[PDB]
């Protein structure tokens, strides 16, 4: 009689921790959700493989509006477990599920598992310069998101990098590019015109981050807004002002220009 | 040709991924470091044990003066495996580590873990909240730094949670816990009077992350700066104004006080 909130990491099926499989092997009942964020290099039937259970996939409605209803019930008998993408409790609402859980008189644990709110260190640049961070979410209708630029304002004025989650639509399959960031940043510069990104603002482009071969690249938005950067998820990060180090690793590792070496003290 | 740069994770030696341990077995030869961090819920040979490897580990001086010499000679005609606590590269001396593989012509990648970057989500404050990181280090001799206080301030004042790193030596294995930490704060706010830490701030404290039984709890620094959070490692947040569902969870998960459901929403 237990819930498990159990992260599956970035990538991978792999990317679970040793301590979460385990605990998934002992469970009764395996839940999951697959619309907080995107594992491009698994499939269900691998991580089912892997975990050698029969896991019963959950919609963002089924969570959010049934979860006390559909998991929790079958945790009060048996010990059940939710895994999710990356970590349970980064960037998701899925916390407040653990009240829920405790109101229903169901003890919960927690597993975490590699995040992307820290594989960003994979990027070269500090990770307590990281500021604030912001999502960049699709318009809808005559509905305009720009809140995402303000932080990237703050964050900048005060030298701290920003990370960006990009957008995602799950069950339209849709993930939101770098590109596509890029461009509606650019729109929203026209708009305020702040002078917080531009053509010229360096950018970090942080793609499929917990593959062996993810795709890290540092750049001018002018020069990388129509890059490549293979399949989703991605991640943008606009850099506030960098170490010499930092640069160093952005041109070695990230391919920037190597202009950014010289830095504006 | 290749040096492998795995996380162990959090706290003991099954936070580690399934990727990272796979790989640590695969390599021929697994060198590891202790002075970023260290994994308080298991011991050297525990981890050995569960890789099945001799894990030569190496101190500061090793790595950051001759890491050419002792891991890339080897990571050149064969393939090696660098363990380091919680997610590589989180630690920022890290990352110029991989520049240092590329010039000496050795392939590196990076298998991610859980940081406590990530899982301080476990306390219910939106990661995004977070503003800059800082650590707070213990005073000695003449020296009494206290930048770690202004960060808190210049985060606090935009509405942004402060993760702060309590001091560790690694070396001496002696750990400086959130009830020492307060005192600090409380010492530097009586120095600079800036009103940024005082008796009636709330506070949050995570103990031991990772674990099945961490210690959450929150309150205000005149009921917590003498309570017992277990052993170590200390974690301290100095949270910004909250969201109520972030009031709520620590109310119903950390212990706090219903207090801040009215004083600090
Ligand atoms: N492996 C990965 N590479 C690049 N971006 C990733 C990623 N995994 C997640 N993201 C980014 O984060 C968004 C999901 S937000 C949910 C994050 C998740 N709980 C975690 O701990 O990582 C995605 O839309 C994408 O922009």
């Amino acid at each position: 009689m237990v819930l498990y909130f159990i992260g599956l990491g970035l990538y991978d099926e792999r990317d679970i921790t040793v301590k979460g499989l385990e605990i998934a092997k002992y469970c009764d009942y395996v839940f999951a959700e697959f619309y907080t964020s995107l594992m491009a290099g698994t499939t269900l039937g691998r991580i089912q493989k892997l975990i050698g259970k029969e896991i019963r996939v959950l919609s963002r409605e089924d969570v959010e509006l049934n979860f006390e209803n559909i998991v929790l019930p079958l945790a009060k008998e048996n010990d059940v477990a939710f895994l999710t993408p990356g970590d349970p409790l980064v960037a998701t609402t899925h916390a407040e599920l653990r009240i829920r859980a405790k109101r229903a008189g169901v003890e919960s644990y927690v597993i975490h598992a590699p995040s992307i709110y820290s594989a960003v260190g994979i990027t070269g640049l500090h990770i307590y310069k990281f500021g604030k961070s912001a999502t960049v979410a699709y318009p809808e209708g005559n509905w305009f998101p720009t809140s995402y630029y303000d932080v990237i304002k703050e964050n900048a004025e005060r030298g701290l990098h920003t990370l960006l989650f990009l957008d995602i639509k799950a069950e339209k399959r849709m993930y939101m590019t770098a590109n596509e960031a890029m461009e509606l940043l650019l729109k929203v510069e026209d708009m305020k015109k702040g002078g917080v990104f531009t053509d010229d603002t360096l950018v970090v482009v942080l793609a499929r981050a917990g593959s062996l071969n993810p795709t890290i690249r540092a750049g001018y938005v002018k020069d990388l807004i129509r890059e490549d950067f293979g399949d989703p998820p991605h991640i943008l990060i606009v850099p506030g002002k960098l170490h010499i180090v930092e640069a160093e690793y952005l041109v070695e590792i990230a391919g920037a220009p190597r202009e950014i070496l010289r830095v504006n003290v």
